[PDB]
């Protein structure tokens, strides 16, 4: 799973972030603290058919605002865009949540956008926490 994320601010300046290169390793979670307010996320996700990803936004206190699932269907490369909530201060992607939600032990990588990659596993409780905060 390789995600190309274009975060767009209010005046249309785009910030591109490329999540995974090209760690043919499996499930990951990605967290991004916004350096500025964004209004739109344009994504292109390189994966496999029938994969599902979760994109979650949290406010400045780190609390859940909302999430969307990205469903691949017959497409291995899934493209589209998502509105970013007014109060969003963070984004998170759970990649292939179709796997990790039932097997949270299959997640071995957390990408923190400006504080580096962390190699770790998650039990059911640690995984659930990442969905909510």
């Amino acid at each position: 799973i390789v995600a190309n994320c274009e975060f767009v601010n209010a005046t249309g300046k785009k910030t591109t972030i490329l999540v995974n290169e090209n760690w043919a390793k499996y499930c990951w979670i990605w967290t991004y603290k916004f350096p500025e307010k964004y209004t739109l996320l344009r994504y292109s996700v390189d994966g496999e058919m029938f994969m599902r990803h979760r994109v979650t936004f949290f406010n400045a206190t780190g609390r859940y605002i909302t999430h969307t699932h990205l469903n691949h269907g017959l497409e291995d490369v899934l493209e589209g865009s998502l509105a970013v909530p007014k109060d969003a201060a963070y984004a998170r992607i759970h990649a292939a949540i179709n796997v990790s939600l039932t097997n949270p032990g299959d997640v071995h990588m957390h990408y923190d956008e400006t504080e580096g990659e962390q190699i770790r596993s998650y039990d059911a409780a640690e995984f659930a926490r990442t969905l909510a905060a």
